């Protein structure tokens, strides 16, 4: 297929004999199947085969679109190797695994190749981008429901299960990641995880949550006030919402991810809370919940069309509370597209 | 120096005999076993001859301060974090550690030498305390609820997704983090499937359906599976049926200290063999469980792992036959002093 071709590609230019996928994303994105337990891709200049263990067989040799291999123990994979010199990795490769390679399959280099992956999965396809739509609806229906079931004395925790019922019964695997339902003095923390905390009176509530839907991830936040909000919590989401819909408004092809960081920040920090403002500005999201680009004053990756990125700024003051607001959006040809649709307007 | 728990302590000594300078632990479950820390960023905990100290970002400091046990100290950037290690020639790491990291240290810590810390975290890992055996019996107790609900809820025409979904939240609404796992929930032609996670299949009458799931709780997981019949069985559902409860039955009333773990594999693979299914017994009777679903040790053909006293583990033989159906009847155990206890206690013979 055409990633085999575009690795293959990298290995020529960079003196790479054979390259090995690990990581169950880029096993995904590049065979189609999705081995649980370990699986491996080895790419060669005229071949890319998968490598399953017996008990993922009959699931993989399903759903790859590349020759699949079955092994018993680990050794009959090593032998595949041997031979070859310098070896193409993924640079989140356990230590074990390498030590293993070098033992066993007489690997004399190891080389980087997560610039290629990165390249090609930075930018998603027609297909992707719809089913990555979909998900982020699905969050919306989830964020939608967490909404109706907050009520005073309701366990963060409690609503967080019900939530995540509801986005499995509307076809997600799961939550992309741990739901996010903080209330009161938690909605300031710096991963409010839903706990048994109750739910009180003129509390925020920081709602951040995605569904993992046919491989693909979603993430939204949204914060709501419980009865009326006071002054500062009112304040503090007046600002928040002017800098995310500032920085959406911005994204486009040809600027840099850290220029769109500057944009929510540069208005965080005029009206006196940059200090408040303690992480990076987005995202991007895809296989994994947590990838290319970086949307911070780190990284300055020229923004693309087919980039999926987050847009989620906010102010967190210590008991007090946070205000948070999430989007998913798509760089389009001419500048963006919110994927996330639910109002931003709640408090 | 610094007053180090016992854990600590025996990783100051593996480091001695083994002439390692400093240890480093970054993989979740270990940092929180050694620290009664859970930094959701990136928390490492770095081990000296005199002193122990959990290092994490600043969006993690607060709350690491509050659950460890050992010293904390902040970092805004890493290499604040590198510059901690400068000065350190051999360093033990996990065999975990991935590549990326390992270069880092290598040229900003200039780390000269790496050795695996591997089996003194193993070695303390794999001997549950009471305390923890507690928490895992505690944990099996819901998965044991999850599967009872999951055999009432499994009914023709149910969407095994659907089915997945109910059983989560009712693991959850019982003081389950999370499934330890993507929980499986495998009828008909799916059943065949060992990994078949719970999919927009619906279930058939006359279907096998295979259960299997388990609940992360209070950081210690649970595991158990069960096979189920919609309707009646036909006759060859029954017979394969009945060679993996047989064989599980067996290996479970094997299982005791001084055996090894490929001795015990052989109870349950032998019987299985012994049919004529041994070609479709495709997986390792069991794993351990304890911080992680899967840890030490693998009870398979290729773990020659002594059993001891404390060690808690899954025996979970099955027989998938392609594009037709499949069985496994799975316990998570305890091995005792010259025996075992069934942590999981759901009933085994559904059929
Ligand atoms: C808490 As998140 C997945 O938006 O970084
Ligand atoms: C599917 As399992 C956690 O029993 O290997
Ligand atoms: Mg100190
Ligand atoms: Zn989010
Ligand atoms: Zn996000
Ligand atoms: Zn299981
Ligand atoms: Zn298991």
């Amino acid at each position: 297929n055409e990633k085999v071709k575009k690795i293959i590609e990298f290995m020529d230019k960079n003196s790479i004999d054979a390259v090995l996928i690990a990581k169950n994303p880029n096993v995904y994105y590049i065979s189609g199947a999705s081995p649980l337990a370990g699986g491996y891709i080895l790419i060669t200049g005229e071949s890319a085969t998968l490598y399953v263990p017996e008990l993922e067989y009959e699931m993989a040799k399903e759903e790859s679109n590349i020759p699949v291999e079955k092994f018993k123990k680990m050794d009959e994979f090593y032998k595949a190797l041997e031979g070859i010199k310098s070896l193409g990795i993924e640079s989140s490769l356990p230590y074990g695994f390498i030590e293993e390679l070098k033992k066993k399959a007489n690997i004399k280099e190891f080389k980087k190749v997560d610039d290629v992956i990165r390249d090609m999965r930075i930018i998603k396809s027609e297909k992707e981008i719809k089913i990555i739509e979909k998900a982020c609806e699905i969050a919306d229906k989830a964020v939608m429901a967490a909404i109706e079931e907050i009520t005073e004395g309701k366990k963060e925790r409690e609503v967080a299960a019900k939530v995540e019922y509801l986005m499995k019964m509307n076809g997600a695997e799961k939550p992309a990641f741990d739901t996010i339902i903080a209330s009161g003095y938690r909605s300031a923390l710096p991963h409010g995880v839903a706990s048994d905390k109750r739910i009180e009176r003129g509390d925020l509530v920081v709602i951040d949550l995605g569904a993992l839907y046919q491989h693909y991830n979603s993430d939204i936040t949204r914060t709501i006030v419980v009865g009326s909000p006071n002054e500062k919590q009112k304040e503090i989401y007046e600002i928040v919402l002017e800098a995310q819909k500032k920085a959406v408004e911005s994204a486009k092809p040809g600027i840099t991810a850290k220029e769109l960081d500057s944009i929510a920040r540069n208005i965080i920090a005029e009206y006196g809370y940059g200090e408040y403002f303690n992480h990076s500005l987005g995202h991007g999201v895809g296989l994994e919940v947590h990838e290319w680009p970086r949307v911070s004053q780190y990284d300055e990756t020229v923004l693309r069309e087919g980039m999926v990125i987050t847009i989620e700024p906010g102010i967190y003051i210590p008991k007090i509370g946070g205000v948070r607001i999430e989007d998913t959006i798509l760089i389009t040809k001419n500048g963006s597209k919110r994927l996330t649709k639910t109002e931003r307007e709640l408090i």
